[PDB]
């Protein structure tokens, strides 16, 4: 056996791995499924419709292969959940062989049944004999996958020549068409190509062909490399997985990519097929990006995906076991696949925090530039925010699922303190009140035809330094332009300052009120509190106030008070009217609050996981101060200074005294930028050197500028370079510090970069 030892090792590993396909509950029906099998291999209670009579989606004939794979898993003795007395039992082997015979004998013969099946223009019209389906997916992926599993599980049994012919024919017909046309499928890309190559890996291990294995592994590892174009589907360098033109989708498509990588990497360890360096870098990036999208159910310890990375599955309940039901990948197998990861690729800490089941939480602030996404986490809450630019989309209406998701991705603000705030409330949900979004009330009329849209502006990004974050969104309504504004979020500590400026409402199209939705969650224990007064919102009630407290979260209004519209109680919706689900109707208790906005601008602050004492201290001593001024938005807080130069602010100035920041008793600072951009200014008081250590963070939201023009003008202070390097475009004089730096390009367009200087009170 020359060099087939690598093939045999990979075969052993994959055969032990493919034995895990059957659900552990399926092993109970071994005796029943064996006894109720007919003499021709079929079963009575299984639907064997083929051709133009079968069900296009979820072909019921696959139950046959499910039972065959269960038999084979029990027979091989590789699945630990199977009773040991069925190991090497000839009854299961004979049953599997008879089922394989039944399927192979009724295999179709016209190649046009692969994809264009049922089309009269091609050579497989309705009535052509054979086991095929009008759905191209059945002949390309599904049936080949099941066949590959069954054949690989019984590779060592004495198989007839017809059985081997079928085991090589059924997946080979799809593998031979890899660089060709699949009829309705056309060119297979991404998930379909990965599934085809995975089934081809199974086939190559069956027929003992190393060339097919080389080709399939090369193709798969190439498909999982970095995507560096705007909206380009794939793993980006920020850690986000895009699909369907900028729709964040780390929870479904990227999930399948990561599962395929886990499988292939664990199976091909220590061979000439283990992933290279580029693939491991991309996999580490995706693993880290997934961890920041994962929150915990504090009661059940089950981990989920954030509702901004789920897309159309938000309209499905968790019982349907879709992308929104779980993370849906084995953390132990992911740890085993990424053990050999070294250097900057090491993701051992991510896996440690994931498998800890909430005992180690993720602490910091992260900003995704390629998807306009930002996450702020403590050990006490998880806050997410997706924005809408020319490089992302809202949602999508696919396969009758998700028709009222127009407002998603248009400036959402989700909060996870318990882990069940938004669990399966989408049934009775009011889809016009998406938490965080600033929309016109019940505009437009939500329906299936109005769902997916791309942003119209480019100045939508985020700046962060790992601890504090500032996201910006030059927003315009994409469906009709009935509402436009500029909104920013400042993430620092347990507080989120939200400054909505430059509110525009096209009153010719509609006259609805411009509102900002604070939250739309499930009922939590406690009472609604407005200015310290309990409010009964069993019926939809309006009220004004400066503070709102419910479910452990606080909402503080600056200057102009709120104009709230509150509701708490049962709503009713139909799961089968928003998706293909069969759950029917649902009745859940929902608390929903949204304020009516003033005409020009409105600012407020959000304090998750806070109590009355924190909010009282804050209202009596605000640690933050929103500042709106001449196309510039600024946030003065104890943790630093957020600063937004919106488009049209070339040559403006923002002047702030050192005493307002807490740096020095005297002295001011005049800030000016050459081109629009987002900036962070954090100061640290140094008593030893007698001065202030300033850290300046910057980025480009448009992802189209190559250089920056940061300029500071100090009064009563002196700038001193600590490292003494002008290598970063730093111009240090007596009292002036200009920063001309090259911005990141390619896949890093829109990422942040920080620099240091030292100030001395003159
Ligand atoms: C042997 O297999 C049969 C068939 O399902 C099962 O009823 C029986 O419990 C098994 N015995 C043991 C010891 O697992
Ligand atoms: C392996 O597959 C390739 C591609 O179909 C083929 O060219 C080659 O002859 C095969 N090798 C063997 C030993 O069957
Ligand atoms: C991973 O798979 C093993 C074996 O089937 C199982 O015991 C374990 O619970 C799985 N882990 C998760 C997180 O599902």
């Amino acid at each position: 056996d020359t060099d087939d030892e690598v093939l045999a090792l990979i075969t052993q590993r994959r055969t032990a791995d493919l034995a895990e396909f059957p659900n552990p509950p399926w092993f109970d029906n071994l005796q029943t499924w064996l006894d109720t099998q007919k003499e021709d291999g079929t079963w009575e209670d299984v639907i064997y419709l083929s051709g133009c009579d079968a069900r296009r989606a979820n072909w019921p004939i696959q139950e046959h292969w499910n039972r065959l794979i269960t038999f084979a898993s029990a027979w091989s003795g590789l699945n630990p959940a199977a009773p040991s007395n069925w190991t090497q039992d000839d009854r299961l082997l004979s049953a599997v062989l008879t089922g394989m015979d039944y399927w192979f004998e009724n295999d179709y013969t016209e190649s046009d049944c692969m994809g264009q099946g049922g089309e009269d223009e091609y050579n497989c019209p309705c009535g052509t004999p054979g086991l095929w389906n009008q759905n191209w997916y059945c002949q390309a992926i599904l049936i080949p996958q099941l066949v590959s599993h069954t054949c690989l599980l019984v590779k060592d049994a004495d198989l007839s020549e017809e059985q081997l012919a079928g085991c090589e024919r059924i997946p080979g017909r799809a593998y031979d068409l890899r660089d060709g046309d699949y009829g309705h499928g056309g060119d297979l890309t991404g998930s379909n190509a990965v599934n085809v190559m995975l089934n081809s890996v199974s086939l190559a291990l069956f027929v003992n062909n190393l060339t097919i294995l080389e080709d399939a592994y090369t193709r798969v590892m190439t498909l999982m490399n970095f995507a560096d174009e705007e909206m380009e589907d794939g793993i980006h360098r920020d850690g986000s997985f895009l699909q369907h033109d900028g729709i964040l989708y780390n929870s479904n498509y990227g999930k399948d990519f990561l599962n395929a990588f886990i499988q292939l990497e664990r199976q091909a360890l220590d061979t000439e097929f283990e992933a290279g360096d580029t693939t491991k870098q991309a996999i580490a990036a995706q693993v880290r990006g997934n961890e920041w999208m994962t929150f915990i159910d504090e009661e059940t310890r089950q981990q989920y995906w954030d509702f901004n990375a789920v897309g159309r599955f938000v309209s499905h309940p968790t019982s349907d076991l879709q992308a929104n039901s779980d993370i849906n990948y084995n953390l132990t197998k992911l740890a085993a696949a990424t053990a050999n990861f070294e250097g900057d690729n090491d993701v051992s800490d991510s896996l440690r925090r994931l498998m800890s089941n909430g005992t180690e939480k993720l602490h910091g602030n992260k900003g995704y530039w390629a998807s306009d996404f930002m996450v702020h986490r403590q050990d006490e809450f998880v806050v997410t925010n997706k924005m809408l630019s020319t490089r992302s989309a809202t949602s999508e209406y696919v396969n009758t699922a998700n028709p009222y998701a127009y407002h998603f991705g248009q400036g959402t603000l989700f909060c996870y303190v318990l882990g069940n705030e938004y669990k399966d409330i989408m049934g009775a949900w009011d889809w016009n009140l998406v938490p965080g979004t600033t929309v016109l009330l019940n505009h437009p009329e939500l329906q299936s035809s109005i769902v997916k849209f791309n942003g119209k502006k480019d100045f939508v990004g985020s700046v962060s330094d790992g601890t504090v974050g500032l996201s910006v969104e030059d927003y315009v309504d994409p469906y009709d332009g009935a509402i436009s504004y500029r909104k920013a979020w400042f993430f620092a500590g347990d507080s989120v300052v939200v400054i909505t400026t430059d509110i525009q409402v096209n009153s010719s199209a509609t006259t609805a009120d411009a509102i900002t939705v604070l939250d739309n969650r499930a009922s939590a224990d406690g009472d609604i509190v407005v200015d310290g007064k309990t409010v009964d919102a069993s019926t939809e009630t309006s009220i004004e106030g400066h503070s709102l407290i419910y479910g452990g979260n606080g909402y503080l209004a600056y200057q102009t008070p709120f104009n709230l519209t509150l509701f708490e109680g049962n709503r009713t919706g139909n799961w089968s009217a928003i998706s293909t689900s069969l759950e029917g109707e649902t009745t859940v208790s929902i608390f929903s609050a949204y304020t009516t906005l003033p005409k020009d601008s409105f600012s407020y602050a959000f304090f998750p996981a806070a109590d009355n004492k924190r909010l009282d201290q804050e209202m009596k001593s605000p640690t933050s101060t929103p500042i709106v001024q001449d196309n510039i938005t600024a946030v003065l807080s104890s943790h630093g200074l957020g600063l937004v130069f919106w488009p049209g602010s070339e040559g403006a100035n923002f002047t702030i005294k050192f005493a307002e920041l807490g740096w020095g008793k005297t002295g001011s600072m005049t800030i000016s930028s050459a081109q629009p951009g987002a900036y962070l200014l954090r100061g640290y008081n140094d008593s030893a050197k007698g001065g202030v250590r300033l850290v300046a963070t910057l980025s480009d939201p448009t992802q189209k500028a190559t250089s920056a023009g940061f300029s500071l003008v100090l009064q009563g202070a002196k700038v001193e370079n600590p490292y003494g390097y002008n290598d970063t475009g730093i111009i240090v004089s007596n009292n002036t510090f200009n920063l001309e730096v090259p911005l990141p390009t390619g896949g890093m367009a829109g990422s942040s970069t920080s620099y240091e200087v030292f100030l001395r009170p003159s």
